[PDB]
């Protein structure tokens, strides 16, 4: 059997201000510690990624669930996806409204339906039938983001989130969740709910979770493109640098990903300014935002 | 400069009824003629695939626009996408109702919003805002689709449609459009609006559009997969062989596809029992529905 791993990430974009840098650091750690925990105790790769992204979703500091950015109407519209590499089972939702955790509902889609992807009205109807509580719009909206929008009509890092794991039985997974872009049109769907773009998981290769400007990530299929390079004989760092290499040069898009290979090698790389990220393996925690600021602490 | 080619497909699925052959034939014949009619005037690939798909949306013989299957709730919700192979530009709509031409909506996403993907109520909102006609819903509903929904409510060939083309400037483009699968959950999204799944187009490789089990085409990112093999030097036939057989072995999915390379080489291939298709090249027009049984006649 294999040593478990969990990698998680925040926004793949601009510099984080001194202010929020302690909260960001804290949130990635809580996120990865939840993930590793499920993995410490024998749990699944999917439960570990569902786990970590749920913590981040609830944390107002991350651009997912509560604290998601506003659309043009000043409304929170969220998307998310999950996938299990064993047989490639997958779940996604776009432009979901009035719920704390889209990733959980994406996981509901994956095991409680014949489908892989529900949107808007129908995804709302499937939430209800499943018993997901409706919370008012204002439980999701923050004064930070309330400002962000009003000042966008007339350098940032929002906090798109994701997670990849490997469990003790050699199974991989990913989850990604986002509140989208600031001032996005109504019903704009980015890369997070789209298999192969927002993320991909395959037992025979590895798992990726991406962040950045969705539109580019979607155009280049960033997640599947990374894994195509791994099959091609490249290392996790090599593949990342190449896949991220194309996105900058072909579509002028920057950002970041995280990867775990089927064999336990892991990396976090970015062409944007910064990506918050944490990694938990072998009783230590790995963390970082700016290039080469990486710290290691032993985990309990 | 290159010789232009367009390829069209309906759905790669069950046995076509005999009282339905000529009618699908005339449909495939129309759509392929219309597309090559556009290329022959020095039209762009993006122009050609759009007009070809429009012809199939307007045709009640097929599951896209007029002739879409009904969901679990008696209504029409449609998916469409389209991609320019030159700058990797793209537009796509999912879960739209009460418009005539979802593909025409997909191009307005490409051409007139800084986004790639729109959905459901936000797609209908944008459409009303670009003067797309908001038509009566039952006019997209045919007698037959009411009958299939009751049969299921108390395997088959549901002709989901698409086109690829290489123009006289060397550009490639795909378009795909659908109502999806009968009795579907409200707000279901399939492969057809998703990039790298229902299609992909890239001037450095070529273009592909797909048909079959939509969750299955998604899980395996079929179209972009097809292109990966053509990236390794495999003919377009071996590549379509490798990607269709892989979706088969891994996720148990049957499907089909058309593909044209940057050299102007092309094939229509499938693993389901039938898949009506047609292609235009060198003033000649090819049509088929089954393997072994192809016809080649002059297109004056
Ligand atoms: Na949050
Ligand atoms: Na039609």
């Amino acid at each position: 059997h294999m040593n478990p791993i969990v990698v998680v990430h925040g926004g793949g974009a601009g510099p984080i201000s001194k202010d929020r840098k302690e909260r960001v650091h804290q949130g990635m750690v809580r996120a990865a510690t939840v993930g590793y925990g499920i993995l410490r105790e024998g749990g699944s790769a999917v439960d570990a990624v569902e786990g970590a992204v749920v913590a981040l979703e609830d944390d107002p500091e991350f651009n997912a669930g509560c604290g998601s950015v506003l659309n043009t109407n000043g409304e929170v519209e969220m998307d998310a996806s999950i996938m299990d590499g064993k047989d490639l089972s997958a779940g996604a939702v776009s432009a979901v409204q009035c719920i704390a955790n889209p990733i959980k509902l994406a996981r509901l889609v994956m095991e409680k339906t014949p489908h892989c992807f529900l949107t808007d009205q129908g995804a709302a109807q499937f939430a209800a039938a499943m018993g997901v509580p409706e919370i008012p719009g204002e439980k999701l909206v923050t004064e930070r983001n309330k400002k962000r929008l009003e000042k966008e009509k007339h350098q940032k890092n929002l906090g798109t989130v994701g997670a990849v794991a490997l469990d003790c039985k050699g199974n991989v997974a990913y989850a990604t969740s986002t509140g989208g872009i600031v001032n996005k049109m109504v019903g704009r769907v980015g890369d997070s709910p789209c298999l192969g773009a927002g993320g991909y998981a395959d037992n025979d290769i590895g798992a990726v979770s991406t962040t950045g400007h969705g539109e580019s990530i979607l155009k280049v299929n960033l997640a599947r493109l990374t894994l195509f390079h791994i099959e091609q004989g490249k290392t996790v760092e090599e593949a990342a640098d190449l896949s991220l290499g194309y996105m900058k040069s072909r579509v002028k898009g920057l950002g970041g990903l995280i990867v775990v290979s089927k064999t336990g090698d892991w990396v976090a790389k970015w062409t944007s300014t910064s990506m918050p990220w944490a990694a938990a393996k072998d009783g230590k925690l790995h963390f970082g935002i700016d290039p080469d600021d990486t710290t290691i602490t032993d985990l309990p």
